[PDB]
Parts: structure tokens; sequence; C-alpha cells
């Protein structure tokens, strides 16, 4: 809700608007990668031992 | 009630004075508003039961 102030005078009475403020989210990727040499593939799995 | 200083000389003799008065208050009715309409008017109260 947003603040109001009652005010003197017949000016039309404070018309109170009460809403649900919405928003729009965003999306980023943030990607990163890493090294894996053909060696240390035959290894690791156990191919070359 | 105003006070006075007794004074010596060919000065006119000073007489106590008393100040009686009245004010009046002010009014300035203050207004705030609201709105509710239709669907949510009859949503609240028996009509949705």
């Amino acid at each position: 809700h947003q603040p109001l102030i009652a005010r003197d005078g017949p000016h039309p009475v404070e018309q109170p608007v009460h809403n649900y403020m919405t928003k729009v989210i965003d999306r980023r990727a943030l990607n990163a990668a890493f090294s894996l040499a053909t060696e240390a593939i035959a290894l690791l799995t156990g191919e070359a031992l």
C-alpha cells in the first residue's frame, strides 16, 4: 500500500488505489568450461592402465 | 488581568485593567476516500456461500 494524507476541502476525496506491485524477472546464463585432455580419458575410466 | 506600576508625580493615576475575550474554534472536516466495486462487493457478504 502507498501512503495517503487526508486533505481538507471537497476536492474529490483521496481515491485510494491499492494494488499488487508486479515486476519482471531477468535471466542470465553465466557459463564456464573446463579442460579434459584426450589423455586423462583413457585414464580415469580405466581404459589405459 | 494586567498589572500596573504605582507612579510618582503629575502622572495620571493608573487604574487596573482587565481584558475579557472569547474565541471560536474552526472546523475543516477532513475527507479520505475508498473504492470497492461490483464483483468484490458481493464477494464479501453472503452471496458466495
